[PDB]
């Protein structure tokens, strides 16, 4: 039922997947063993998370248990921004395989185009914003395009299937592709109807390029997070405009919202956090929005970004 | 007296200059041994202007009459799309030069992020968007670090004084920052009320590299060329903001949006094609804006950009 995503580099991706991000460590392994017996397949996940050790969990208990085989499990991982230096990627990845308990993961992206000061694992993990230095942001010298060429490594000593990258804006991603070997399978952006990039997923999807969209509700994850920016913002899901295409096919806002990115060829991760949410986010798929319903749609677009490193340290990625 | 900028390189930039895009072949000579008779003394110029050997003309007629000597003379020019691979750039630089008639170029900047095949000039010159396949595009998989430190051997060989880039977005930019030895010294980007792009300024200048701003008059330049999106957008010199502040100082609207960019710092370059306009070009620091005015001044800010990369063959540069 769940549509597959050929990528680029040959292997299939689950359109519909489930978030990992602030899955709360003691319930991470439940939570995922349930979204497995729920159909779920792919799981995005990310050293940053914090929670893959649990994560690994859930999936082992599914294997053990004969609900599903390795193969049959689509496992996303993030390279964090400490360990951009390629003397560092491998043994990132390798924390990565140990927590997750796997050979190799599914899905590597470079999570940021940013590139933190190394620190050690043994010293703290994962280090977040620590930069080995108090509260201070540090950074290093490594090119995107050297970070990737060690990931292509990994991928013909098969730790990695399809390697991509995560909140890289178009000039960045044109410029990859022009040193890349294998190139980056997916991109995986902030996408939902405050934040459109109708340009960047036209770019990426022509260069084919799969599209994973990420906070796919806007503003609701970081309001969850109490981040002031998305508070101030009217939700997705009371906005007129969504309503009103939900009730003309009677489905859900927050279907509708899936929905218009899974049409457009666009993978989702939404988080379900409830066994009802479990299975609204994966049984949506059962209408079709029409030109006009985008071109509605497409006016909410006013560039609203929440999760930018700009907000982080100045940092300008997408400035 | 027009003050000068310490590039991190080292060396002095005029911080006001004269532009030479779109300088007719016939009178382009005259018009720069003008502009140095007037005071002015930075020339920005561009192998894709077509124009440089006759800006070359004026200013050897310049030095020929004990105007001024080559060093009192600042010359910026610009590695046009199809001369990135690095094997490409020497002779590029070269002919820059040879048409210039000097022996180096005080500020040689990567023109657009952007590769187009190579077109021996020969064939060409200026190639302009001619890719070597009639009205087609296309491009080479050469890396801007690559074009990058081809430049940088230049420097060394005192074939250029400082070096930078034009048409970079914030994470481009970052990125080369990493792998750069010879910092950019220089940004150049369409810069004006309609596309102040604050944070990409705020980000650059705190880098330590110098902003160079273009178009500082919006869509005018590009109003005469008959451009949809310039022609129906509000001029600047009309609108009500500017006019009530060049009433207000008793000044004229363009010395008003020239002011805008110098008194924070950044370098202005423009076209003056009437013998007043190229006094009061360089005439502007005679008064400051008020915290007010630009506040007033940064309500124009609606991103609208004239230059833009996408509208040649959907290259996404600004996505
Ligand atoms: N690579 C990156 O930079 C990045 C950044 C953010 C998220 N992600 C990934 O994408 C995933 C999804 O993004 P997200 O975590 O921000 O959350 P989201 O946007 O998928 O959902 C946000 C919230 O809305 C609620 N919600 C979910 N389904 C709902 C439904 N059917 N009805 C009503 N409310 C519902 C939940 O409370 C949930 O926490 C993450 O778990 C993560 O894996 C990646
Ligand atoms: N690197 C790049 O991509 C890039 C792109 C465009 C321009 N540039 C450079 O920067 C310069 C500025 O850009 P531009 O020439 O497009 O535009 P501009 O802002 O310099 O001026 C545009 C037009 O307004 C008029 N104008 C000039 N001075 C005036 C005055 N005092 N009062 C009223 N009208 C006036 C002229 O007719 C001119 O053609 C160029 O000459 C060129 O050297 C670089």
């Amino acid at each position: 039922s769940i549509p597959d995503i050929k990528l680029s580099s040959g292997h299939l991706m689950p359109s519909i997947g489930f978030g990992c991000w602030k899955l709360a460590n003691a319930t991470a392994g439940e939570q995922v063993y349930q979204a497995i017996k729920a159909g779920y397949r792919l799981f995005d996940g990310a050293e940053d998370y914090g929670n893959e050790k649990e994560v690994g969990d859930g999936v082992k208990r599914a294997i053990d248990e004969g609900l599903v085989k390795r193969e049959e499990i689509f496992l996303t991982s993030k390279l964090w921004n400490n360990y951009h230096d390629p003397k560092n990627v491998e043994t990132a990845l390798n924390k990565t395989l140990a927590d997750l308990k796997v050979d190799y993961v599914d899905l590597f992206l470079i999570h940021f185009p940013i590139a933190f000061k190394f620190v050690p694992i043994e010293e703290k993990y994962p280090p977040g914003f620590y930069c080995g230095d108090g509260n201070n942001f540090v950074y290093e010298d490594v090119p995107i395009l050297e970070t990737w060429k060690a990931l292509e490594k990994l991928v013909a000593a098969g730790k990695i299937k399809s390697i991509g990258v995560s909140n890289f804006p178009g000039a960045l991603l044109l410029d990859l592709l022009r040193g890349a070997t294998i190139k980056p399978a997916v991109l995986q952006v902030e996408h939902h109807p405050y934040l459109q990039q109708p340009k960047l997923i036209e770019f990426a999807q022509k260069a084919g390029v799969t599209i994973t969209a990420y906070s796919s509700f806007g503003p609701q994850s970081f309001v969850e997070m109490n981040q002031g920016r998305a508070l101030n913002t009217p939700t997705l899901f009371a906005h007129d405009t969504i309503k009103a295409i939900a009730a003309k096919y009677n489905k859900t806002p927050a279907e509708v919202l899936l929905r218009w990115a899974a049409q457009r060829g666009i993978a989702v991760i939404p988080k379900s956090n409830l066994p009802e949410r479990l299975v609204q986010n994966r049984s949506f798929n059962t209408f079709d929005l029409t030109k006009e319903d985008f071109e509605e749609i497409a006016k909410l677009d006013i560039g609203l970004r929440f999760d930018d490193p700009w907000d982080w340290d100045n940092i300008p990625i997408f400035v």
